C-alpha cells in the first residue's frame, strides 16, 4: 500500500525521507536545481493546514525513485519546512492549471 498516493503515483514514507534530504541539503546550501530553480519557497496559496509552522520549501518528489536533478520535475512535491519537518505531500495531478492537492 502507497503511504502517500498521488494521482496515479505511489509513495512510500522512505521515498518521501529520500526527497527530503537531497531538497533540505540543497536549501541549507543555498543552491538550486532546475529551471524552475527547486527547493523554492511554498508559498501555500492553497490554504493547507499543515501541522509544521512556516516558510515551507517544495522539492519534486519523481515517481521514477530517483532523486531530482533537473529536467522536468513531474507533477508530485515533497513540502517541507526551516527545521527540516515534513509539512506535506502535495501534487498538480487532478487540480486545476498549476493548483495543488494533497496526496492521500
Ligand atoms: N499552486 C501554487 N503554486 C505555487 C505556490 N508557491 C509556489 N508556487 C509555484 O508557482 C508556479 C505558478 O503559480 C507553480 O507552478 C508553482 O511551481 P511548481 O510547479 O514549481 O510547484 C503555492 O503556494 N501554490
Ligand atoms: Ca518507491
Amino acid at each position: 500500500a502507497c503511504d502517500y498516493t498521488c494521482g496515479s503515483n505511489c509513495y512510500s514514507s522512505s521515498d518521501v525521507s529520500t526527497a527530503q534530504a537531497a531538497g533540505y541539503k540543497l536549501h541549507e546550501d543555498g543552491e538550486t536545481v532546475g529551471s524552475n530553480s527547486y527547493p523554492h519557497k511554498y508559498n501555500n496559496y492553497e490554504g493547507f493546514d499543515f501541522s509544521v509552522s512556516s516558510p515551507y520549501y517544495e522539492w519534486p518528489i519523481l515517481s521514477s525513485g530517483d532523486v531530482y536533478s533537473g529536467g522536468s520535475p513531474g507533477a508530485d512535491r515533497v513540502v517541507f519546512n526551516e527545521n527540516n519537518q515534513l509539512a506535506g505531500v502535495i501534487t498538480h495531478t487532478g487540480a486545476s492549471g498549476n493548483n495543488f492537492v494533497e496526496c492521500t
